[PDB]
């Protein structure tokens, strides 16, 4: 008997279907799959990345950047909501193949830098390509790239890291405050006395605070079906979108019944 | 006119006066200089460093360590206060000449990897050789070393990795709850709306709180005259100590005349 | 039509298949498994792992490491032959789980470092949790282990940090010159005109003339296969052992078809 | 008696002094100091940067850039002669206020990584700010930023990673090749029987040789005086330069007399 094969990180096919730039703002362009988040936003200052989806969608983001006008040296910043597979899997390939530096905080530099590995959740069990980052970013500092100001939100609990960032683009005109904001979700997690991660439960129950605080006008989540976002609908992709406050409240009654069902279990 | 030469990072000469191991408890000693911590414990699985003080120390260190029976091979884990140059200076050394591995959390992991270069308030002004942290810890996080439990407090604030470690030895048979806690300085900081540390103030007092609040008998500091050690005080080292809820309110006071003088200034 | 899924790097089974500790010599012998090297040295200053094989291996290593009288902590050092998945798979979670720190030259810390990520021939098609050294080693430099000293021979080709490691053990009383010499193949190379490594062929071709030049009473290669070992024949396993001479000029010899093969393709 | 200070890395006044742009070639340009060179490429696709001299001359450097038409986003490319505090020293500064990435071998990244501690000859004694390299390249290996060709050529010995670069630029309309060689001295260094560098002397030797072949139409060096450049010298500081031919023999009868001082010695 001999020890097991590798596993493949594998997931649902929507996370890995290519979808064309859906608008969504005046300077701001869902540019990943159907199922994954990549935002890009274009300034007369160069663009910027939040987040880059799963590690095989590099080619794809870059073919829709094109399509945008947005050539690689053209892409300055990558921003990340955190620092998993699914989420930061290519930012290493974009930054050998790009002019993108990487700001992120100390949490998720640190996991970043190992590729995922000994995650507190997952182990070795879901990595990735590591990769650096060039400047570290503290709880709501801002940083500015052709006068669109994003701001950091820590929000400690999905990992350690996880932030949401806040930006205000336009739309007919008129200014939009824009609000990623990150998982909330546990999946699989020991949630109570934990010893990789005591103060877990404290740190969820700020950041659904933090989340319901946020500047939010239009809410986006790095799963769009957390915020109901239908990225294939079209016209309609955001119509039933949830605001910050619904799916602050919504995450915190899941995370409830996870707790109680740890409890029971 | 050329530029100016690089000012080395000098410091009062008790900060650098190399003393003899001073007991603490039955099994933890202060081995670095006068006006530098650097405590050693000592279990039968081990011995654990906290702080190194200047990186010049790193011999000093290791004589003393020797004479108290500890070899190079003998010292299995470093961790820290804060990642300044006057405190983790020479844990790369360390590391190079023992088998000690380096926890920290990933804020000090960061600091430490860069050598204290890109520092938040003093730039590149004081910088020191840069060291890998070998395992990243979170808050309330604990790491036992031959049945002594090592509690890391956070206590962001002097930098944003700053710890306070807390453990119990004993003392004529009895137990000491011992906090190491760190410094709650902020020497020449702009504490309000620093944009490299937007929430600075909020963490300080946080800070204040969680020191006043921890298991203290006996409260040692990276700079021993901030909690009222005199190390070169021989059997009375200590008798005039602080504890924790003085030091805290203390630098409370200070740090409030410290923010009406900014305002002022 | 998504995007293909991640695919693992899967291996014949009999690269994962357990083995017990089979002796080598003295003091050194075969803990990995019946296809993938990994070698424990065994000293009364420490042990030394020589390759760890593939990822999951990790606990397998440490029991056969317990079998053999080795805890955790007497694992004081790792070298490696190179930093691809198939030998140094596990070395990440070895140094989290044991004392042992890693010393490699410097390509080989620059691999292990980013997992195989960006590797020069398979990009990112084989990669592994990244780990970083704590020594790095120049060519012919030594490392002293109890009295065991091992010698650093580069031997660049099949990885830029391809290392051969060569030290004297004891046999029946008499001294055995061991040679672990690393991989010499070119697995769907480009060799000829190759942008990422423009010296390749002189690179292998160097590099065939130090294996054939090593101290080699005993050949031992990642593969056993590559230099006639059979790790499941028990007390014949390395009767039909190649020399250094002959694996070398073998190595040649297939390269040499390769470059045929590869001008005509 | 106290440990000693800390010693500030000093140079001599001319290595600090700054000097306006002066004009190599069409699109080459010294825009260090008098005395320490740092050369900056203008190509139509961004600006390209070979060293960057002392830590203190990251602000005089962005200066000379402004003043040729060169912004930091335009700064696209770090290259290095070798990775000593006086030629690498502004790199981490420099990243972090541009656009630029830093491209370099193994031994140059790690040695740029740790901020030029644990040197091989120097230990911590000579240190900078760490910085990352974004790109490793190899033996011969060419790096194209808008048609200029930059190759690299390693020339091992004052540190491990010593490159030369080239490229060919023009002046009056013709073509000229021009050669970065690096440092050959050897200063205070062991050359025969350093455990730290067994191979140190077979890499001086065929440094030398590398030096001698390069294409060589005009010759330049990380101390200009090693070349007999006079950064002071107006129309008139190249004139006296050496070729690479020169500057390999005075470099190789100089290693040859201090190799007879080390034996007297
Ligand atoms: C297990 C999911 C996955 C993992 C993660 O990011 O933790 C990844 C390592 O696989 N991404 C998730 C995240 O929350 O970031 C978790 S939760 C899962 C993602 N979307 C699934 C369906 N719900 S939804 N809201 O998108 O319609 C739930
Ligand atoms: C400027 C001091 C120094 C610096 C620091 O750690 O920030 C270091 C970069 O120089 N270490 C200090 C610390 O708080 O950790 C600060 S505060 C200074 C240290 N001790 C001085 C005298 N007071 S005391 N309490 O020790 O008697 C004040
Ligand atoms: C493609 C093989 C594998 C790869 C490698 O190390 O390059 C790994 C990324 O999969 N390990 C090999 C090595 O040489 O180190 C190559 S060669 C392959 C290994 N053993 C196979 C059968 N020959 S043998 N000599 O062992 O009987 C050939
Ligand atoms: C000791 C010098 C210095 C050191 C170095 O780079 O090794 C640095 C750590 O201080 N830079 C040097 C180099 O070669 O790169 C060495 S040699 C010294 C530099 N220029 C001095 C005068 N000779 S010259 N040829 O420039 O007119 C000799
Ligand atoms: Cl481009
Ligand atoms: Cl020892
Ligand atoms: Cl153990
Ligand atoms: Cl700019
Ligand atoms: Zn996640
Ligand atoms: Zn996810
Ligand atoms: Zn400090
Ligand atoms: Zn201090
Ligand atoms: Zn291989
Ligand atoms: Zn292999
Ligand atoms: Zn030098
Ligand atoms: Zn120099």
């Amino acid at each position: 008997v001999p020890l097991p094969q590798l596993r493949a990180y594998t997931v649902d096919a929507s996370w890995l279907q290519p979808m064309a730039p859906l608008q969504i703002a005046d300077h701001t362009w869902q540019i990943g799959t159907e199922d994954l988040t990549a935002l890009l936003v274009q300034t007369p200052d160069g663009a910027v990345l939040l987040d880059g989806g799963m590690p095989q969608m590099a080619s794809h983001l870059l073919d829709n950047m094109k399509a945008r006008g947005v050539t690689p040296r053209d892409l300055r910043l990558i921003l990340l909501s955190h620092a998993h597979a699914d989420h930061a899997g290519p930012v290493a390939e974009l930054k050998r193949r790009t002019g993108a530096k990487v700001a992120a905080n100390a949490e998720s530099a640190v996991l970043l830098a190992r590729g995922g590995s000994d995650d507190l959740h997952f182990g070795d069990g879901i990595t990735y390509p590591p990769a650096n980052a060039d400047r570290i970013v503290m709880d709501g500092e801002v940083i500015t790239v052709g006068g669109i100001v994003f701001t950091a939100h820590f929000m400690a609990g999905h990992t350690p890291g996880s932030t949401a960032w806040t930006w205000t683009d336009t739309r007919n005109g008129k200014p939009v405050r824009i609000a990623y904001a990150d998982s909330l979700s546990a999946p699989g997690y020991q949630l109570q006395g934990n010893p990789r991660y005591p103060h877990l439960i404290e740190d969820y129950r700020r950041s659904f605070a933090t989340v319901r605080a946020l500047p939010c006008d239009v809410l986006l989540t790095p799963h769009p079906g957390a915020s109901n976002w239908d990225y294939a609908a079209g016209a309609r992709a955001g119509a039933k979108a949830l605001t910050c406050k619904a799916y602050a409240d919504a995450a915190e009654q899941k995370f409830d019944g996870q707790l109680a069902k740890e409890t029971a279990g």
